Parts: C-alpha cells; structure tokens; sequence
C-alpha cells in the first residue's frame, strides 16, 4: 500500500472505502477499495474474480493481502450511472443510449452467468461509464442497503436464488433510466415487495409455482391486481416493454436469460453512442 497516492474518497459501502488513487511507482490511476477488515475462502473467490475479465465489467488489477487488510485495485472509471442520470434529468438519456447500456450489461451479465458468477446487488451506484460510451459492472455483491433493486425471490426469503435475480436488478434500472424515477423505492423489505406487488399484481400459485411455500412467504399479504406496463414505463416502446416484462417475471425460471434478452427485437437497431460526459 506504499504504492498508492490516495487522491480522493469515491465511495463507501459496508464492504469498504473505494479512493481514487494513483500508483506511485508508475502513474496508473486507479480505484482502490479498501475491505471490511481475511478468511481463507474469502482469498480465493476474490481470485476467481481476477480471472472474471470482460470488457463491460471492471477490470480488477490486483488483490494485495497483507497485515490481515484486504485491498483491492481496480482500473479507474470517471463516473457513475447514477450521477448521469441525475446529470440527464431535465431531457432524459437519450433511447438509442439507454438500450446500448443496456445491451452491454446485458453482455457483462451474459459472460458472468455462463461462469456462474453472480452480481447479486446491481444497481446505478455500480455501473460505471467512461467516455466511449463503455458501461461497465462494478463491485461484485461477492458474498443503509438500498433495497430498490432486489428482486422478489430475495425478499421473500429464497436461500439458493439465481442468475435471475440480476436479470431483476438491469429491469428495474432500464426502468429507471427510461422514466428517470426509481421504479419500486422502497424504504424496508415489506415496503419493497408490497410495491413491487402494488405495480405487478400480488404473485400467487398461477404466475409464481412455489411461490406460496416460499419462507417469508405469507397468505396474509393484501392482494393488488397487476397493473398494465402501458402506465408503468411510459413512453417506452413495445419492444422495450416486451423485454421489460420478461425481465420482472416473477418466476425467476420464467424470468428472461441474460442471453435470450440479447437476441430480443428492442436490440435489433442497437447503436453505441457517446455519451456527453462533463468530468
Ligand atoms: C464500490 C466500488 N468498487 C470499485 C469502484 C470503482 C471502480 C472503478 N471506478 C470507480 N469510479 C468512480 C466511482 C464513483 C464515482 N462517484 C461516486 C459518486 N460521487 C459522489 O461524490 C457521491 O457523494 C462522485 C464520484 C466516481 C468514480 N469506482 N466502486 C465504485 C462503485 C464506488
């Protein structure tokens, strides 16, 4: 950790601190998380990831263990989704944008998936764009919270959850990206699935088998009927009203694959534009 230049404070979770920093010996600007105070097993994901290279997810360059702290270097990306969107606002990120960040997330997510890795806690905070028009995923979920983003099966208790869930997660945040407000913000667990019931109907045994055996499951939830996809994301077209609602399935088997939502019509016109970043 003699190497590194701490610039400035980038981020912070219960994970750890990220810093932007530079690398003393040589220049390279880099992110530089700093983590949660290391067990054995904990070494050897982290190494695994390592490996995990792709062009839409972060690249991480090094794991450095010494003295019982972890850190982890990452290569740099200037900003995150959420503060473009925030930047975007008033005029909204343009289609032709919104569906390529999402078809390259798409792409990040395929690659993962076929390696079984999961993310596990997407959201814009983690995707990180550069000027190129790249998107990229960042801080694998590798094991206040916001809750916005977790899919159903997680909320209601599933143990064993799946690639699926992340495909839940880029669902909510296409939504996002294209209404420019949060779909399901919920502010606790019972808020976050009692919202996401209000907007696609209360999941029973007919569109979610198993669902009722489910452990945080319970018969006593107030039953709302499902709501049209018209009112939902307006004014996103058919295609991309399509690929959202297989996307929120709630059958996390009926839910689309990260792959099969590649070969969906809304990316038949696909385009990478740039972005216009102000740094
Ligand atoms: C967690 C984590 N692990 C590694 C990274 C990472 C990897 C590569 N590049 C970045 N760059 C970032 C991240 C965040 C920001 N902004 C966050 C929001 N912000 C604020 O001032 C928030 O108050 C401006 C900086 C700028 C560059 N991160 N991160 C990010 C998501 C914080």
């Amino acid at each position: 950790m003699e190497n590194f230049q701490k610039v400035e404070k980038i981020g912070e979770g219960t994970y750890g601190v990220v810093y932007k920093a530079r690398n003393k010996l040589t220049g390279e600007v880099v992110a530089l998380k700093k983590i949660r105070l290391v067990p054995s097993t904990a070494i050897r994901e982290i190494s695994l990831l390592k490996e995990l290279n792709h062009p839409n997810i972060v690249k991480l360059l090094d794991v450095i263990h010494t003295e019982n702290k972890l850190y982890l270097v990452f290569e740099f990306l200037h900003q995150d989704l959420k503060k473009f969107m925030d930047a975007s606002a008033l005029t909204g990120i343009p289609l032709p944008l919104i569906k390529s960040y999402l078809f390259q997330l798409l792409q990040g997510l395929a690659f993962c998936h076929s390696h079984r890795v999961l993310h596990r806690d997407l959201k814009p905070q983690n995707l990180l764009i550069n000027t190129e028009g790249a998107i990229k995923l960042a801080d694998f979920g590798l094991a206040v919270v916001t809750l916005w983003y977790r899919a159903p099966e997680i909320l209601l208790g599933c143990k064993y959850y799946s690639t699926a869930v992340d495909i839940w997660s880029l669902g909510c945040i296409f939504a996002e990206m294209v209404t420019r407000r949060a779909l399901f913000p919920g502010d606790s667990e019972i808020d976050q699935l009692f919202r996401i019931f209000r907007t696609l109907g209360t999941p029973d045994e007919v569109v979610w088998p198993g669902v009722t055996s489910m452990p945080d499951y319970k018969p006593s939830f107030p039953k709302w009927a499902r709501q049209d996809f018209s009112k939902v994301v307006p004014p996103l077209d058919e295609d991309g009203r399509s690929l959202l609602s297989q996307m929120l399935h709630y059958d996390p088997n009926k839910r689309i694959s990260a792959k099969a939502a590649l070969a969906h019509p809304f990316f038949q016109d696909v385009t990478k534009p740039v972005p216009h970043l102000r740094l």
